[PDB]
């Protein structure tokens, strides 16, 4: 019985288990709470215990088994259920505070990465791996598309997996997918939850949370970009040179463009009932991050065939299916259109 296998986890039995792997929400007396999920976050937690200014949840108990793990219960608001109800003004404050502490996240840990357990440490290495694989994937994604590649695809491939294998001085702990639902605003700051995708990555790997996959208009991910590397050029030097962090924020921009063009630009291709999420039609969605990639690239002063490429696919489909790039609803309003 879990009531009781907890129990003996923590040393007190909890009076209620609400369920949300299986993550559980136990209650205890005097609105005590603990998370208890049943079966990397446990390494994870535990390697944050000491980062300050607080981030993540304690880790607090572990079965011998370790199918259970125990961790503190961080309460707030959700950044989900922020944009959904506040304005472009009113959430600026709050995102950048969250981009800030970020920063300080990647800046500080840098540094300790050696401390991480060896599949963690080795999870960029897997990730530049899997790159060479997914240029094929793509080649016949466009080919689908009835787009050819244009000329030097092969090429500049290969030099983005180099890169990719090559995060350098910005090597660093990384959370690996963040997502509205799992970023807190709480009174004490901006917290985070559900470490499972933790590996030591690119810092900037973790910064297309708000640059390329939550579809934030440009007005809020540059103030963002902005609070981000001023927290995290605080600690690596590396960072106080534009042209290398320019670099930095291209090459992954370039790497999550392509990887997500693979995950349903065929169901797109197909029909058009299908959503990106419940509030956002798939067509819209993948035009939005089609023209937001391709834009916001040349601003990095992109111009390179994976530009170009990505830029005849743009056109392509602007064009072939005559929908629209657009927001999802009941996010950060009414926003101009993209």
């Amino acid at each position: 019985p879990l009531e009781d296998q907890i129990g003996a986890l923590l040393g007190e039995h909890p009076r209620q288990i609400v369920p949300l792997a299986q993550v559980l929400r136990c209650h205890f007396q005097d609105g005590h709470s603990v998370i208890v999920k049943s079966f990397g976050e446990w390494d994870a937690l535990r390697f944050l215990a000491a980062h300050v200014p607080a981030i993540a949840p304690r880790p607090l108990a572990r079965s011998k088994d370790r199918r259970l793990v125990a961790m503190e219960d961080l309460r707030g608001e959700t950044l989900a259920r922020l944009l959904e109800r506040e304005s472009e003004a009113g959430a600026r404050r709050p995102l950048v505070r969250i981009a800030d502490a970020l920063g300080h996240l990647h800046g500080a840990q840098a540094p300790r990465v050696d401390g991480l357990p060896r599949a963690l440490r080795d999870e960029y290495r897997k990730q530049a791996d899997e790159c060479v694989a997914l240029r094929g994937k793509v080649r016949a994604l466009l080919g689908r598309a009835g787009v050819e590649p244009t000329p030097g695809f092969d090429g500049a491939w290969l030099e983005l997996v180099e890169r990719m294998g090559s995060p350098g001085p910005f090597l660093t702990f990384t959370h690996g997918d963040l997502a509205p639902s799992n970023v807190l605003l709480t009174d004490d700051g901006p917290r985070l939850l559900d470490f499972e995708y933790t590996g030591a990555r690119s810092a900037l790997y973790d910064v297309m949370f708000w640059e390329a996959v939550v579809p934030f208009p440009r007005s809020l991910a540059r103030p963002m970009t902005q609070a981000y590397r001023r927290a995290l050029a605080s600690h690596l030097p590396a960072a106080r040179d534009d042209a290398r962090f320019r670099r930095e924020l291209l090459t992954l921009k370039t790497h999550r463009f392509f990887w997500w063009l693979t995950f349903r630009l065929d169901e797109a291709l197909a029909g058009g009932d299908a959503h990106w999420v419940p509030g956002w039609r798939l067509r819209p969605a993948y035009l939005f991050y089609l023209q937001n990639y391709v834009s916001t690239a040349r601003r990095l002063g992109a111009r390179g065939p994976l530009l170009k490429t990505a830029q005849a696919l743009s056109s392509r489909l602007r064009r072939g299916w005559k929908e629209r790039a657009g927001y999802p609803d009941h996010f950060l309003g009414k926003l101009k259109p993209p």
